[PDB]
């Protein structure tokens, strides 16, 4: 049961709780790499009926700290905007609220805009057939397989082991 966020069949309350970065893939191929702005491990989605508070994580030379993304409702519960490195207009197309969550982010920065598509999960690593559904969705929007770095372990405070 994978719901579309903007309408038809969606509560916001079900996407509230523990959520983890599984694969993080950028159209640029510099944001997701070593010492870049979007190499960020998800900690929780804190749901307010108003703003999706996406509490991410960075490791600051061994020191474990959270990065709060307060994303207010611009066009309904679904299309949310957060100002972080530009203007981050994201829809959530395939959200399962039990195993997985696919979120498509389009990041606008002064007439130069990059699409960054992330696989997220209740578990800190997911199964290979769910990751195959993410790679078919990334190809459909427009992100190549040469950029796809699988961030489920690499800079994680919980356990760095597959």
């Amino acid at each position: 049961e994978e719901a579309s966020s903007t309408g038809r069949n969606f509560n916001v309350e079900k996407i509230n709780g523990e959520w983890h970065t599984i694969i993080l893939a950028s159209d640029k191929r510099e944001k997701i790499e070593d010492n870049g702005n979007f190499r960020l491990f998800l900690e929780q989605i804190h749901v307010l009926e108003k703003s999706l508070v996406l509490k991410f994580h960075t490791v600051r030379d061994e020191e474990c700290s959270e990065l709060s993304m307060v994303a207010d409702k611009t066009e309904k519960a679904g299309e949310y905007s957060v100002t972080y490195d530009g203007f981050n207009t994201f829809t959530i197309p395939k959200t399962d609220y039990d195993n997985f969550l696919m979120a498509h982010l389009i990041n606008e920065k002064d007439g130069e805009t990059f699409q960054l598509m992330g696989l997220y999960g209740r578990e800190p690593d997911l199964s290979s057939d769910i990751k195959e559904r993410f790679a078919q969705l990334c190809e459909e929007h427009g992100i190549l397989r040469e950029n796809i770095i699988d961030l489920s372990n690499a800079n994680r405070c919980l356990q760095a082991r597959e």
